[PDB]
């Protein structure tokens, strides 16, 4: 119902923009790197919950970059880390 592939493309877009635009803000770059790895896992496995975790991580980082809400970068990083752990569980369970 939602073009998840479109949302994942936009997740890569915001993450790579943040990497280039925040050279002296480590929490923003950490969130961006975790989102890029999580998008790769979402495309590898396709699990809807994994995809939703990555999309939410990207939404949080996008808001951090647009509004300057740096504490949302911590939330973005945690959501992307949960996506990676979800992906590792899929690999360990299936």
């Amino acid at each position: 119902g939602e073009d998840y592939l479109k949302l994942l493309e936009e997740a890569l877009k915001i993450a790579r923009e943040v990497l280039e635009n925040y050279p002296l803000t480590p929490v923003m770059r950490a969130a961006a790197r975790a989102i890029i790895e999580a998008v790769k896992m979402a495309k590898k496995y396709g699990d809807e919950e994994l995809i939703k975790l990555v999309v939410e991580a990207a939404r949080l980082l996008r808001q951090a970059a647009k509004q300057g809400d740096l504490e949302l970068a911590r939330q973005a990083l945690a959501a992307a880390r949960q996506a990676l752990a979800f992906a590792r569980r899929v690999a360990g369970l299936e």
